[PDB]
């Protein structure tokens, strides 16, 4: 088992995909992450199952953070997008709660690209609005681990997947009478 | 425990309120329900606790449910519901920018067996599907289509201030 497969397999991390480590091997992708997560190299090795080095517990955390931040970049590359598109087709991220979006499958998104500013939310292509995950096992995931441009990039590479707009809409009525507004 | 209290207490019936039986005693409220639910009077007694055809029940629920939809249009009903609203009994709007605005139960139709009860957001003014599954077997008709409105059109002070914020898509800090 890889550190990564283990992570992505944990409960609450259903929204993540396994980042190809080739991507991680290209130092050019990790630009500026070093000046962002504590124990950078120590955490980077841990993610790569490389040599460790006394509560080396706080490391796993920075490994999460690091992994998380890398993920946000990865899913902008075609492979990442492909892996995510697959989880999309599997409904891994849930479906739009809005009644008239008829369970349109959602995509994970971040309200900010800066860490620790907001927990990952859910985007609906149909709606084009963002919602809060119904599960709580997802109320501790940083939106920054997904970013703000991911959902868009995906659809701006796979347009055939964009949904047809809602054939129906909510129409308020008191007794069969359309109330306005 | 009274049948009604028993019912409203079951799991999955958190959205219901206890209908004052005085209301039930006025035959004028039950107009046309008799030609809608099977074993009408048998089911009506059961609801009032009056002394495998455990179907006399399936209809008690239906009947109760249909009565409920009417009840919550009366001030008492509205009051009891408004209370459950203040308690968040119906959940909050999933929409991120509605900042957990508490919702109200609603029906997409007043006709039975046509759609399961959905959730209305005053802020949003849109309807959503309950996140729990224990609510995916409740008829919207037991709540009706005009209830949320009636409530707010009697308790305006409760209408929410519109969203101070909105979703703004961006690729890299760039509104797109
Ligand atoms: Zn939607
Ligand atoms: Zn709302």
């Amino acid at each position: 088992v890889s550190w990564i497969s283990w992570f992505c397999g944990l409960r609450g991390n259903e929204f993540f995909c396994e980042v190809d480590e080739d991507y991680i091997q290209d130092k050019f992708n990790l630009t500026g992450l070093n000046e962002q997560v504590p124990h950078y190299r120590q955490a980077l090795d841990m993610i790569l199952d490389l040599e460790p080095d006394n509560q080396s517990d706080l490391i796993e955390q920075a490994a999460e953070m690091l992994y998380g931040l890398i993920h946000a970049r990865y899913i902008l590359t075609n492979r990442g997008i492909a892996q995510m598109l697959e989880k999309y087709q599997q409904g891994d991220f849930g479906y739009c709660p809005r009644v008239y979006c008829e369970n349109q499958p959602m995509l994970p998104i971040g309200l900010s690209d800066i860490p620790g500013e907001a927990m990952v939310k859910l985007y609906c292509p149909k709606c084009m609005d963002v919602y809060t995950p119904k599960s709580s096992r997802h109320h501790h995931t940083d939106g920054a681990y997904f970013g703000t441009g991911f959902p868009h990039m995906l659809f701006m590479v796979h347009p055939e997947y964009r949904p047809k707009r809602p054939a129906n809409q909510f129409v308020p009525r008191l007794y069969g009478f359309k109330i306005h507004p």
